[PDB]
């Protein structure tokens, strides 16, 4: 009847491994994995590379996810990967006592299942060049931990591959990947992106922490209120509003006493406006602190502390390393920055893109005149040009144009002291010296036609003395996205938040 | 008049008054400004000049011609002292200054005969010059005074009630203890975000707003998306695992959660600050069990040394007095059924072999079984293993061989739970099984369910209250003494 064979053959791909000291491959339980009824040193590739870029000596254990399998005759090549490290392990039979069922078994097994795999390593001739690390791995045994139970959304290959003006080259878009984000998070650059994500937190909290700054948590269910842009909620049949933004908290927070603050922490944007640079939630890294007379010391204090990011991102072998990753899908100049950065005042901006032909306004409506995103970019090319940088300042906005707290000039009060930050000419940062005297703000309240019944806790924080302080607010995913030049807030996000999507 | 026109004197050059309110421009000859926490930190050589220094008026008192300040700054105050000169008119200034307000003093610092007990800069100032940049406008709700003293619960004594302090944080958060507390605040954040990263952990930040809830629907704050039906989130837990399965290997989260628990209570809030593990393991989910012990104890090593942390304990304990907390060397490990019958041999519940691991511990007798330990173990700091699989989430793993068991564990301090976690289910088929087995959805969680079923790494985690863990760890009577501004049912503002 002929189905016998194939009910064998079956059993041979199912094939579950009861006892890893008699056997050489099948599906095993994690209980199982005993070698002499000890327990098996095992490693990943990680530590495989930072060691040969002892387990040369003999046979070693190592786990890792089948990025790829080739399937030659008697020799079949396996990719491990973990990370953004891969090598190529390789299970010739002719070396394994002809056990044609375990190379029916490891052929037969789907990509991106998780193997351990005891071998021996050694140099080859000629390294494959795909794998960072260029030692490989001769199988001796392989068991399966976790098999993949269900097709691939779409293949790694073709997820990892650069932008395809090529013949036969497929692209997978944007809402595919972000469908499927727990398939697209495993490219190489994906993998690297939210790597140095982890690293300008890093860097931000450290730096601070270091100036004897502390870091704080402010509420973000909040009973009042830009109350546009505000998301609803029912907070026990009272009516609350999801935070915007920190500010009112780490202002109130100044007047407190505690003199220099930070904050990391998500904020809620109901943006009803789908571009690729915001995003209706996003992590925002906020400064608030004081200044002795003059605001402008807070202000070369927050460029300081991005000339020092910068620096360090671009420093050192492992953020080397990432930066190169993502860079190989998606290829962008590196970031430059001076030992100077530039300052211009609003006034200056505008009268640099009239004079390159990029603006026309009518010698009257320039004070009232708001600069656009688009012409932001024309200023950040303009400044490449002849400064040689993606970062520079913009300060001294008009009030007219900047939020109720900013504190204005005593004797120009059409001007205020409020700055922006760029990289590639886009903005990065927001901030203001505060207005820190109560009559001052409650005029300043009024005359944006603002309730100051809703704001009096705020208001009030303010009535039993207050420093001088200044702060501003960065997107986190922003200042990642405009340091790589990637061309979509969505790929520095890691499950992100628009209009049309609340899923994953 | 003419005696209102000196003590709302404004000067219009310092140069040469010596006195009055001006404004942060008029102050220009730019002076070398100190503050107290520079003068503590330098003393305890600029004693050899007129300094400048700026500081709020901590507490003010004219005996005679001689005018006494009290400056604070932070944690850190001194005393400052006017004797005219000869210049009544600004004795006369200084003396109505509101408590609060915020000058710089110009003098000279010089040892003194009897160090003040209050201050801890054991110093003082003698006053050259005084101005006022910021002038308290309104009258305190309460007293600095009374807000700082440890309370005695007599009849006519002070107490400020919580409620006030909470509706005026802002004053309330100047007492000593207030300003520390939040200082260890940061400091746990530090020490335990450092341990990690020097752990080759790295940070994540995952969304707050769903279309399901994270850990129980009946618990979740609804919003509106958009005209979709949304949910703030309760924990990472589902997008922190699908990290794991993403290949990220190690990933912590600092983070707010929203939980709409409609009880008033002294240990709980509707919004706190999660810190989150997920990791994976090699054969074993214990490895990550006794890596998050160990993360603990180092915590508790770096608040008790010596240096900042026993500065700030010790001005926490002044107002809010506690015995030092205390952990072992090594940690007491007690499985569930073993709490249960350490509880029951103390008489403090009766139940038959076949009831244990039905019984759902309560808050009250976790504080029991606190006090047992304490006084037999010598320790606040203990974990519980393998907890009831029926009483834990649906992403728990259960014991192969003995399923009505989970892989599953708490950590408490001074008897209460601060961190729970558990091996997860890295099966997806197991997946749905339980999902099923505890009568929810899949088709809500189908995101989450299909980050399992191109492979899953063996992975744990926990969660942990970073405001339960300062306040157990002060050994706090309320979970609202170490939130900023805590969020209740009945409380939404500040
Ligand atoms: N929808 C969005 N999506 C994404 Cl992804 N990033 C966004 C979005 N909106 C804004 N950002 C980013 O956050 C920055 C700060 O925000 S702000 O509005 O300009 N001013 C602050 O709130 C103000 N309180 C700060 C202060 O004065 O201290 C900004 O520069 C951008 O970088
Ligand atoms: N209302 C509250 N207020 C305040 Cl102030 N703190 C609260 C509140 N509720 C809880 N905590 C604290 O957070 C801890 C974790 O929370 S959890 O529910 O037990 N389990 C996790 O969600 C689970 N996904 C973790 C995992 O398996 O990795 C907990 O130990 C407490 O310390």
């Amino acid at each position: 009847e002929r189905e016998n064979l194939k009910n064998e053959a079956t059993k041979v791909l199912e094939h579950v491994c009861e006892d890893i000291n008699k056997e050489s491959y099948g599906f095993v339980k994690i209980s199982k994995m005993k070698e002499n009824e000890k327990e098996i040193r095992l490693f990943n590739l990680e530590e495989i590379y930072h060691s040969l870029m002892h387990l040369l000596q003999s046979d070693i254990w190592v786990r890792g996810r089948i990025h790829d399998i080739r399937s030659k005759g008697s020799l079949a090549f396996i990719i491990l990967r973990h990370k953004l490290y891969s090598m190529q392990c390789i299970l010739d039979i002719k070396h394994n006592d002809n056990d044609k069922n375990m190379m029916k078994w490891v052929s037969n097994l789907p990509l991106e299942s998780i193997v351990d795999i005891k071998g021996k390593l050694s140099k080859p001739e000629v390294p494959i060049d795909s794998t960072n690390i260029k030692y490989e791995a001769h199988i001796r045994k392989i068991f399966c931990i976790s098999k993949t139970a269900k097709e691939l959304p779409f293949l790694l290959k073709d997820a990892n591959m650069k932008e395809t003006n090529e013949e036969g080259s497929i692209k997978v878009n944007q809402d595919n990947r972000l469908n499927n984000r727990c398939v697209d998070l495993r490219t190489y650059a994906n993998y690297s992106i939210f790597c140095l994500q982890s690293q300008i937190c890093t860097i931000f909290k450290n730096f601070l922490l270091e100036n004897n700054f502390i870091e704080i948590h402010t509420p973000k269910l909040l009973g009042e209120s830009g109350g546009a842009n505000a998301f609803q909620i029912n907070y026990f049949n009272q009516k609350g509003f999801l935070a915007q933004s920190p500010q009112l908290y780490k202002q109130m927070c100044i007047n407190s006493g505690f003199d220099r603050v930070f904050e990391v922490a998500p904020v809620f944007r109901a943006e009803n406006s789908n571009t690729y640079r915001h995003l209706c939630e996003y992590v925002s890294l906020d400064v608030e602190m004081t200044y002795k007379y003059d605001y402008l010391e807070n202000v070369h204090f927050y460029d300081s502390m991005f000339k020092h990011i910068f620096t360090e991102l671009s420093k050192g072998g492992k953020n080397e390393m990432l930066i190169k990753t993502v860079k190989g899908q998606y290829p962008c100049e590196d970031f430059q920055w001076l030992e100077e950065t530039p300052i211009f005042t609003y006034e200056e901006a505008i009268k640099m893109l009239i004079q390159h032909g990029k603006l026309h306004l009518k010698e009257e409506e320039i004070l009232a005149y708001d600069m656009s995103t688009d012409m932001e970019k024309e200023l950040g090319k303009i400044v490449k040009a002849s400064h040689h940088t993606d970062y520079y300042i913009i300060i001294n906005f008009p009030s007219a144009l900047r939020p109720f707290y900013t504190m204005y000039k005593e004797d120009e009060p059409a001007i205020s002291n409020s700055y922006d930050f760029f990289m590639r000419g886009e903005e990065i940062l927001s901030g203001s010296q505060r207005i820190s005297d109560v009559n001052l703000l409650l005029e300043n309240i009024k005359r944006f036609n603002l309730d100051a019944n809703k704001l009096n806790f705020y208001i009030d924080s303010f009535a039993y003395s207050s420093y001088p302080h200044s702060g501003c607010g960065i997107g986190l995913e922003r200042v990642l996205m405009l340091f790589l030049g990637l061309n979509n807030i969505r790929k520095t996000s890691l499950f992100p938040r628009d209009p049309k999507r609340l899923i994953p």
